[PDB]
């Protein structure tokens, strides 16, 4: 099963071209925690903006061009992409939003941050119906002397 995992604001917000303005290491814990050994895919656009491969998990780019780094895997459409990740249990995708939209339509499963925080962007999570989701976890957390905003977990299941 194929599923998809995101930090957005409000406004479904997901990035812009600068830094976001917030600093939340423990939703970085959970991104990890949640992908590691498991193969993820990516937009080219969000492999730059990562800057290395993440350690333990089997990293796909996908590129309409040819590849600059051989230490991944670089495909050339969305069908490659899932070939490219064999016969495992999950399939993370980890972005950016054209991916997210290519996506969504065949994902089982979101793994969501809601970050309560109100920012100007360009790039939004692809719209989805609640209705369509069942809320199968879910855990607020206040910021603190860590997290800049206040963030909750959430965890859907296509219904
Ligand atoms: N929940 C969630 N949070 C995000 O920040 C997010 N970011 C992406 C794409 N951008 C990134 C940027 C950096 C790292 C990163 O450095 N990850 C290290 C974190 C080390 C730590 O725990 O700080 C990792 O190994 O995963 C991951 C994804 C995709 N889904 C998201 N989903
Ligand atoms: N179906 C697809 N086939 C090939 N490349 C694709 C793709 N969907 C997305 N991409 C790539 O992934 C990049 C988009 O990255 P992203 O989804 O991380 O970015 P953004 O968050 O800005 O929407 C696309 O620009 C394209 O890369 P190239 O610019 O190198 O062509």
């Amino acid at each position: 099963m194929i599923s998809l995992i995101a930090a957005l604001a409000v406004d479904r917000v997901i990035g812009m071209e600068n830094a976001m303005p917030w600093n939340l290491p423990a939703d970085l814990a959970w991104f990890k925690r949640n992908t590691l050994d498991k193969p993820v895919i990516m937009g080219r656009h969000t492999w730059e903006s990562i800057g290395r491969p993440l350690p333990g998990r089997k990293n796909i780019i996908l590129s309409s061009q040819p590849g600059t780094d051989d230490r991944v895997t670089w495909v050339k459409s969305v069908d490659e992409a899932i070939a490219a990740c064999g016969d495992v249990p999950e399939i993370m995708v980890i972005g950016g939003g054209r991916v997210y939209e290519q996506f969504l339509p065949k994902a089982q499963k979101l793994y969501l941050t809601h970050i309560d925080a109100e920012v100007e962007g360009d790039t939004h999570f692809p719209d989805y119906e609640p209705d369509d989701w069942e809320s199968v976890f879910s855990e607020f957390h206040d910021a603190d002397a860590q997290n800049s905003h206040s963030y909750c977990f959430e965890i859907l299941e296509r219904r």
